[PDB]
């Protein structure tokens, strides 16, 4: 359950990111849009390990790690400029 709130909120990032991204200067963006990549990719690999019986508990938390680490990045990157 606390996935759901993560993955959605990563979405939230990642949607608040684009919206940046799209209002930013090239080099900005461009370097705000690869930490997108890195939050969107772990996000969708987040969204695949949730509905994946076969990701183990540490696949999972490690991709809510790393997920959380980008969100984070991210968020911080949103919030420097």
């Amino acid at each position: 359950e606390n996935l759901d709130k993560m993955i959605s909120e990563a979405e939230v990032l990642n949607d608040m990111a684009a919206r940046k991204l799209i209002t930013l200067d090239a080099e900005q963006q461009l370097e705000l849009m690869k930490s997108l990549v890195a939050t969107q990719s772990q996000l969708e690999a987040t969204k695949n390990l949730i509905g994946d019986p076969n990701a183990t508990v540490a696949d999972l938390q490690i991709a809510y790690t790393t997920l959380g680490n980008n969100t984070q990045a991210l968020g911080n990157e949103l919030i420097k400029l």
